[PDB]
């Protein structure tokens, strides 16, 4: 079998997408961020505090034929950038693109944090990394994907980000028709259950490569990249009047200046992120000061190819036995 979803910006900046997923007995659709960087779904709901919750489509079980209350189970979960949420959990049917999985794990939101709250357009999350990652207890849960892996064509997914503009979230099947050249692959570590790979190094804008290892994490569920200081340093050094502001939290750039390309390797291979990727516009409404797309991962502890990079790359998530990461040009 296969699957194949659209995945949109929910807003101007691209600093999420959402992809429409089928729950429950008859359909509830709600928009949830695919997050190869976390292993838990979970979705706003009838039994999430009322107060927090603010536009977003929630998950009714008690509407669904098809849902069983796991019981006993919990789950808790703290993001990297110091979001939370928390709740019990069911099993009901889950479809994506027709692709469809019996008895997944749906984690039901009791309490969310105020970053979530405030985000009217995610209804919740859709976890890609490795089952080991997931956080219910006291019975560990499969994802979706290690769910499906049996019956899919091939054990693979692809992520297919549009800049400004939608894009493709393909389960089981690559479509050959979607990117140029070849796809280069790379050996990946699950040791800390990520899609954890090593760059071969990069380049600014025009400038010779420099091969050096670097690595990190493949994120659909972070918004821009987060390389080592002296990487980040590198480039924003070719950026007129660009700097680190630590009241603003990161490297801003005035925003007339035009911003030079970032590549990186994988394998033999370049993948290269236009200038106009990495703009994130004015730190506040009516500021000449903008936001960099590269930032430092200095106080995060790992390196995170998040979606300022995956957007300038057609990327292959197989799942089988030995994993790998496919990148190619597109
Ligand atoms: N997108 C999920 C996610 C968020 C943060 C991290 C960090 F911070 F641990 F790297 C990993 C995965
Ligand atoms: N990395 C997972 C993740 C994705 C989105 C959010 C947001 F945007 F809702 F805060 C938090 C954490």
């Amino acid at each position: 079998s296969t699957g194949s979803a659209t995945t949109t910006p929910i807003d101007s900046l691209d600093d999420a997408y959402i992809t429409p997923v089928q729950i429950g007995t008859p359909a509830q659709t709600l928009n949830l961020d695919f997050d190869t960087g976390s292993s838990d779904l979970w979705v706003f709901s009838s039994e999430t505090t009322a107060s927090e919750v603010d536009g977003q489509t929630i998950y009714t079980p008690s509407k669904s034929t098809t849902a069983k209350l796991l019981s006993g189970a919990t789950w808790s979960i703290s993001y990297g950038d110091g979001s939370s949420s928390s709740g019990d959990v069911y099993t009901d049917t889950v479809s994506v693109g027709g692709l469809t999985v019996t008895g997944q794990a749906v984690e039901s939101a009791k309490k969310v944090s105020s970053s979530f709250t405030e985000d009217s357009t995610i209804d919740g999350l859709l976890g890609l990394a490795f089952s080991t990652l997931n956080t219910v207890s006291p019975t560990q849960q499969k994802t979706f994907f290690d769910n499906a892996k049996a019956s899919l064509d091939s054990p693979v997914f692809t992520a297919d980000l549009g800049y400004h503009a939608p894009g493709t979230y393909n389960f089981g099947f690559i479509d050959t028709t979607a990117y140029t050249g070849s796809i280069t692959y790379t050996a990946v570590s699950t040791k800390q259950g990520f899609w954890e790979w090593t760059s071969t190094g990069y380049a600014v804008g025009s400038g010779t490569f420099k091969s050096t290892s670097i690595d990190g994490i493949a994120d659909t569920g972070t918004t821009l990249l987060y390389l080592p200081a002296t990487v980040v340093s590198a480039y924003w050094a070719q950026v007129s009047g660009a700097k680190s502001s630590s009241s603003v939290g990161g490297y801003v750039f005035p925003c007339s200046a035009t911003l030079p390309s970032f590549t990186f390797g994988v394998g033999s291979a370049r993948i290269v992120i236009p200038g106009d990727y990495i703009d994130f516009g004015p730190i506040s409404t009516g500021s000449s000061s903008c936001f960099g797309g590269i930032q430092s991962s200095a106080g995060i502890g790992i390196n995170i190819f998040g979606d300022v990079a995956l957007k300038a790359a057609f990327v292959v998530f197989n799942g089988a036995t030995t994993p790998t990461l496919g990148f190619a040009s597109k």
